[PDB]
């Protein structure tokens, strides 16, 4: 009995545990003067379900097509309307049965004709820079092999399969193989030919290959420059020029350049060279720069460097794994323009022209091979690929093509094996084949803690108080004692920290004081760079983000794929303003008497001479002097103390008490950069003299009473619910008290540790917050001054089931227009809810005002949102927005926009202006309900009802990063206590 | 300062803790001839949200009223439109500040106007027999009272206030008092005046309240007779008429009736009686049993009973807690008519009119205070009402007007003091009154299990195992050894038990046999006897019921209050059926060779002369014998062998072998009765003839290939997927293994004991049994017999993520007209998830066929569904429905309607039919898939895609009763495990 199964041949190539074969070898992406057609365009595409139902027309011929349609390469063909995008973060959307693949694997058949002239003879090849999963290449009906490694760059002789004049490329791709077990990073899956496809000619006597080695001698200022060709595997004889050092050398042979300008992410500079044969010249970018590592500390060019890092994923709303080059450049000077410096190429190589970019712009790249096998944690590494013999070659060979493509660019200054795949012999051959291969550049890998295989110390996630043990050199010992004195002899690294998931990261400041005070820590790179949100239409037409589950998954992981400091579009998230603040190179302290500010160069190679001083007195009339200062320049990782001009310090002492006034210090560039323009805003600092505390109103006006209402002055009170139903004319819906906010992406995560594990989310809904309800417990006025009164509602808010509550009450005066208004919160019971104490998001009031509010000003921290462990990007002044821009478009519409440090905000109420005043409290103004918001999904469904719903707070809870990793901080909790504020009120024209 | 706030005089009396004011002294319910005038009809009704806005505009005078409209009283108002009716189960619906009232307090004011004829004066009062939770009365604008206890009587005396001619009764009702915190029951909450408002005349020289005491002497069969009158609280002269049993004497003596025969639930002997003063009379109904406890045995009459009981709640899907009357006895003869003899009325006494039905029809009753302080429990009892010494008057005067209204009726054998109202010295008080009080009843109470304060020891949902160790007295000591001692002392009764939520419930075989094998075991009352359904229409007009949560309910405990063994209208569930089955009082064993049957008399007075003995054969073609054989009547608790006709067991000898026949012999009425006409069915038993293992096809037919298919004989496969895509020209859409479920309500509970508490539906959607995906691992054709070959087609089922699974073989073999289908399971790694073995729903197929069933037929067991732990009313025999009705219409859609025990089913698809065989299999046929079952939150969602979905399960796991009580006992748990199972198939005409 025969097998009678259909596709049986296919999937077992499919299955199969090798690399793609029929491919030259791996080697450097370079810059040859070879003639060069890239093959990009409209191809014809067709799709089939699975491997058994593909047809076997000889469609590769090109001829009699049957169902294909035109369709761009490169692209990733889910984002074209070919099937759909499906998101999981560690779950693999498919049975875990190394090396089977499910039946349902879509197929798409690519096929493009072209033109071949007579430049591309005798010799000649393909190039496909990016296939996810698994391609089969036939040129004119001929295989010419098959592709693994969905990130990685491949090769084929077309040497006598090219015909000139016309020929016929076609690429059959499996979205799901036995790759797909080794490619299992937290993304959306994505078949298809996402990268270029070049044909290249291969004239003889030309450069194959090319390995740049530029090392930097700190003491001497020395370059050691060899640079090495070779073709067909060989090393040939070639002449190597670099014009700008004035030297000519053979290819193959170290020289020692006398004096060259380091290259680092501060200072990028860059040597034109080209080396060349008789029959091609190869354009190289050379860098020089030397990576050690000695004392426990990763040093570039003889210094300890910090990191300021992120994870930079390649995704587009819109193109899916197809990152315009133009949105690339973009990005890349948005990252310098909030002082970022280094980048993960979070989990595989990036598009290899990215690699000069970062080159020239300046940043340290963490360069990561295309592996993860994280869906296997779950099994116990069960069957893990990096430690099964039979993967060996197939991951090697990852890291081969990987290590090859890349090696020239000074900007590489650590290889990474992967990301989350666990241990194994196979991580530990990747790790052999590069220190051999490649010894100028440490190796990097997290997932095995023991730090066997690498050269740095990495963690992702590791709490503050972790890494402040490890940064001392504290941690406790490995079981190995000569692992354990390896590794403590390692510099740290966190790979990945502060996720910036949502409404957040909080506790970066806690991280960064870290960095700065132990050498041993490395820095961190924050997970993550961008949201991968992919743009969806409504019904109506109108555009939003959407993210997992709203594609149809059977499985996925919801809006954890929108977790970055950017959105997909690149629009900054108020995480990246804060980041921007937290990373600053320079600190700027400016002196409580204005009389100058002490100036601390924090880079690690240059000096203050880039930038250039500003000083501005800012005050409610708004500026009152400024201008610059001249600072001698700042060694790196030196201060100074930098006077101010007399005038600033004579204004400040001049100030009658009470009145508020800023002083801000910037550090602007002096001149235009390759990142930003003159003027772009680097660091700063600030002192402040606070507006003194709001005097309340006297009581001079009396309670009037009738049947069914109170007056008093300009508010009229109900007098069954006790609460106002007018402040000025300004109609109030509803006053209470609230303790809730719509939770947050982290507040939805779980909190580790302890016997309780629910969200904090979830701790609220189960304690009622959420739903919480007043009782009115009386109403009386009292003698205030010469004939007027206060009037006292005393409440007890709790909610229904529960015996805990809290006690309020709100004393009311006023003198005609200003309305005074003191809150005291008492705790009634114990707040303790399923044997696990409750914690409080808030203790504000809510306003529910019955018209729009259009524009909302305050003076405080700004323009940007605040939470007691954010906010650092905020700074003092006065602000002013529209409502709509008071709110932060975060893809799960959440908790955020809260002004924390206010201490003065105006609404304008169409012809009328709210003016509320108070010590320090934090201002949220929405248009829509928290309700609302908490049950909305995405942006559309948030809708204004009419009103304007104010948030006065008198304490905030922090946001942590719970979603992933630490949760609030101890000082940023916030528990049941009582509390006492006061506010001042007061209705205009 | 004065205060300010309104109501605060209304407020106040709804706070208080005492009892009802101005009310005349509790007493019975008494049929009497004075004059009586129903005040029932069309009220006048105004609704406010609470009291501080509820007018005082003189309505109590019934002139210009405004905002009032007609209601009928009585009535609970939510079921008219006014507000909404409003569920939660332990949680309080207000936060919890005992005895504050939320200000949010729906206000009902009442009003009707009537004649009072001369016959009503001097004397007469107002009698209100239920007000749902605090009412304020005014006759003519004068206060009479107040009313506190919702279910309970209050009645007012209205001499010098009711004038001649027109009178205008006002009452004011609000849905929230202290009160509420004493009555959380588990039902919706429903104010109104839902009970009868009566007038009625208090002639001179009259009868207010009467004491029968009608005890039995079993040994002498002598009848202990007293009958106390009373008139202003005092004993008075009256005479006594008995006629039936020929005695007058005087009300207070004590007599000795020579021969009684005594009442019990069995036999409900009745005499009539009259006492009678000058001024009235008063008819009464006399039963003569008396209650004895000893050696740990509940005894009536001098026999240990066994109590067969259901919680009879009041509700009416449309009028909410009014009951009508026709309901009432409709329902009680459906208890009788599945041998329930006891009721338990759950939490609170019912309408008064319920104890003359129970007395005449015949129950045990355990008539029940109103008194649950639940939703204190999750405080720790803090602040519980029972301990609380300012409720003891409030809870004494509950268990007062409960006592004193029911204590005349026989039906009535124990007296409880509530349910889940934890411990406390009110509770104690209320024993200690009830004792002294009325000594001739037993008192009830499971909230305190040291039994302190009662007279027997009762729990609820206690397991079977623990059942079986109370049953043998070697339960563990209670700290206390005098306490220990009087409970050991005591009889064990489940005061609730096999909650009968949704699917199911299972395991009550395993009680019923220790409550017949432990003569300390009362019995048990199930846990529910009717749904709470509340009749709802959709947009287009359709009915369907509505739970918790269809009203808008911010707290609400969803479909909880669905949890009866009827629907709301009384619709049987398939629970009831085999609760029938499990309790029925005779026990009929048929011999194996059908030579006769073992008949034992379960019941504790009565013998078998009742009952006619009726045998029945039955094969395929229909009928072969029957008729009816003569029983010498045996006594309660014996047993007899009764020979059957000799041509019954002739018959079965000359069956051929493999032929199926069911001997089944019954237990009927033989005369009509109160409940039930002749022939009504009580008990029955089963001797089967199986039907021989069928005979697999020959494999003479062969396998023809195909590009894209495959055919044998009638079947034709997909090549690529190996599936069958038609049997006989029925288009088979899917078929593929099972091992899931739509979770029934028992499977969303949580299953108690162990690290794993996950509800068992969480433990399935985590381990991806919902998700199942296939992978085809080969096809191939095999020798068969003379040409013929057999397709085996080798598949491997798991889920996404998952890396265990199950290897599944399908082995097709043909003759031309039957199909042989061979399934084989072999486990592939261990079925574990999160820690923790996963457990399966089932082993079996699903087939999808791409047309509708009009009709499904099957021999096994039926007409209703069975599953391994329940099904004991379904018996032996052929069945036949359509489509429609194989499902079961439980409120939230769940897995249900599967005929377990099945040996043949013809499904009939338009013009062809479908016979499936095999051995013991289950079958389930469905016009919609699972998904859309597990999906749909209520009846319309379900709905029909053309499809058949055809389950045929190989085993099946219990459903146990894990909603609340016990789980699926371990002998019905499915742990997954290799199967192997064979089925023909063969399509008709
Ligand atoms: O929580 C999972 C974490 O694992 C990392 O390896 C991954 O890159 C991110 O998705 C991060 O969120
Ligand atoms: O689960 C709670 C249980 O508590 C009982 O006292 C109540 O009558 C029922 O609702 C039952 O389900
Ligand atoms: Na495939
Ligand atoms: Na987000
Ligand atoms: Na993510
Ligand atoms: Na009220
Ligand atoms: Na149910
Ligand atoms: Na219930």
């Amino acid at each position: 009995g025969r097998s009678l199964e259909l596709g049986a041949a296919d999937i077992q190539d499919l299955e199969s545990f090798e690399a793609g074969r029929g491919a030259l070898p791996a080697r450097a992406y370079l810059q040859s003067d070879a003639p060069r057609l890239s093959l990009n365009g409209e191809w014809q595409f067709r799709l089939s379900p699975g491997s058994r139902v593909a047809p076997d027309d000889g469609w590769q011929l090109g001829e009699a097509l049957n169902g294909f349609e035109s369709l761009p390469v490169p692209s990733s063909w889910p984002m074209h309307g070919h099937g759909a995008p499906a998101y999981t973060n560690v779950q693999f959307p498919f049975a875990v049965e190394p090396p089977h693949v499910p039946e349902a694997n879509p197929i798409g058949d690519h096929l493009v004709v072209f033109e071949a002239g007579p430049e591309f003879f005798p010799h000649a090849l393909l190039r496909f820079d990016g296939i996810e999963s698994a391609g089969t290449v036939w040129l004119n009906g001929v295989e010419l092999g098959t592709t693994r490694g969905s990130r990685l760059a491949h090769e084929f002789d077309v040497s006598g399969i090219l015909e000139q004049g016309e020929n016929t490329l076609a690429v059959r791709v499996a979205q799901f193989s036995a790759a797909s077990y080794v490619e299992d990073q937290d993304m959306w899956w994505l078949p298809g030919i996402f990268r270029d496809v070049t044909l290249q000619a291969r004239p003889a006597a030309g450069i194959d290959d090319v390995f740049v080695h530029a090392g930097y001698d700190h003491i001497t200022g020395e370059g050691i420059l060899k640079v090495e060709a070779s073709r067909g595997g060989q090393a040939i004889d070639a002449v190597v020029r670099v014009p700008e050092l004035a030297l000519e050398l053979a290819a193959g042979t170290e020289v020692r350049v006398p004096a060259v300008e380091p290259w680092s992410a501060e200072v990028p500079k860059l040597y034109e060279a080209a080396v060349s044969a008789a029959g091609e010249s190869v354009a190289l970018q050379i860098g020089f720069r030397s990576i050690a590592i000695e004392d426990a500390q990763f040093k570039v060019n003889g210094r300890r460097i910090l990191l300021r890092g992120v994870n930079r994923h390649e995704h587009h709303p819109r193109l899916g794994r197809v990152v315009p080059r133009d949105v690339v450049e973009a990005e890349l000077r948005l990252m310098k323009q909030h002082n970022i410096n280094a980048i993960r190429t979070s989990h595989y190589p990036p598009h290899p022209q990215f690699l000069a970019l970062a080159d020239q712009l300046g940043f340290y790249v963490v360069l990561e091979c295309d592996l993860e096998t994280h869906g296997f944690e779950s099994a116990g590494w069960a069957q893990n690929p990096s430690d099964d013999p039979q993967w060996e070659d197939a991951l090697v060979d990852r890291m081969r093509r990987t290590v090859e493509r890349d090696k020239n660019h000074a900007s590489v200054v650590m290889w990474s094996l992967g990301n989350e795949a666990g241990t194994g012999r196979n991580l530990a051959a990747m790790s052999r084949w590069t220190k051999d291969r490649d010894p100028s550049r440490p190796i990097h890998y997290e997932g095995d803690w023991s730090s066997e295989h690498v050269d740095v110390y990495s963690r992702m996630y590791a709490s503050q108080a972790e890494t402040a043990l490890i940064g001392q050199g504290i941690e406790p010992a490995l079981n190995d004692a000569a692992l354990d004195a390896r590794r403590r002899a390692m510099p740290f690294v966190l790979c990945e920290y502060v996720h910036a998931m949502g409404n957040g990261p909080g506790g970066m400041s806690e991280y960064q004081a870290l960095f700065e005070k132990y050498p041993r820590l490395m820095g961190g790179f924050v997970w993550e760079w961008l949201e991968h949100g992919i743009t969806v239409s409504t019904a109506d037409g109108v555009d939003h983000y959407g993210y997992g589950g709203d594609f149809g998954e059977e499985v996925h992981d919801g809006n954890f794929v929108t977790d970055g400091l950017v959105d997909a579009d690149r629009r900054p998230r108020p995480g990246l303003l804060d980041f921007k603040k937290v990373i600053e190179p320079l600190r700027i302290d400016v002196a409580r008497d204005w009389t100058g500010f002490t100036l601390r160069n924090g880079q690690d190679f240059a000096d203050t001479s880039a930038f250039s001083f500003r000083y501005e007195v800012e005050a409610d009339g708004g500026a009152l002097d400024g201008g610059t200062v001249d600072v001698a320049p700042v060694a790196p990782q030196s201060e100074t103390v930098v006077e101010l001009p007399g005038s600033v310090a004579a204004l400040a002492a001049g100030l009658s008490d009470g009145r508020p006034a800023v002083l801000t210090v910037r550090a602007v560039l002096g001149a235009d950069s390759a990142w930003a323009d003159a003027g772009h805003e680097v660091a700063w600092g600030q002192s402040v003299r606070e507006p003194g505390a709001p005097v309340p109103p006297a009581p001079v006006e009396p309670v009037q009473v009738q049947d069914s209402e109170l007056t008093l002055g300009p508010v009229v009170f109900s007098r069954a619910t006790g609460m106002p139903t007018s402040i000025g004319g300004v109609p109030v819906e509803k006053l209470g008290l609230t303790l809730w906010w719509a939770p947050t992406d982290n507040d939805l995560g779980r909190e580790w540790g302890g016997a309780d594990e629910r969200p904090l989310a979830t701790q609220w809904k189960d304690a009622g917050l959420n739903r919480l309800h007043t009782r009115l417990l009386g109403i009386s006025a009292n003698p205030g001054q010469d004939g007027g009164e206060t009037l006292t509602v005393r409440t007890r808010v709790s909610a229904a089931d529960k015996q805990y509550g809290v006690l309020v009450d709100y004393t009311w005066s006023t003198d005609g227009e200003t309305v005074g208004l003191r809150t005291q919160v008492r705790r009634d019971g114990t707040w303790v809810n399923r044997g696990f104490e409750v914690e409080w998001a808030r203790i504000g009031l809510e306003f529910v005002l019955g018209e729009e509010t259009e524009l909302v000003s305050w003076f405080g921290q700004g323009p940007h949102q605040s939470y007691p462990d954010t906010g650092q990007g905020a700074r003092a002044g006065w602000f002013s927005l529209p409502l709509a821009k008071m709110d932060v478009e975060y893809v799960r519409p959440q908790e955020c926009g809260a002004r924390s440090g206010s201490r003065s905000a105006a609404l304008q109420l169409g012809g009328r202006t709210l003016e509320i005043c108070g010590d320090p409290f934090a201002l949220t103004v929405r248009p829509y309900s928290q309700d609302v918001l908490d049950a909305a999904a995405h942006r559309p469904d948030l809708k204004a009802d009419g009103r304007t719903y104010l948030y006065v707070d008198h304490a905030l809870r922090g946001v942590g990063t719970a979603a992933c990793g630490p949760g609030v901080l101890e000082q940023y909790r916030l528990k049941p206590r009582d509390a006492d504020f006061i506010l001042t009120l007061k209705v205009r024209s």
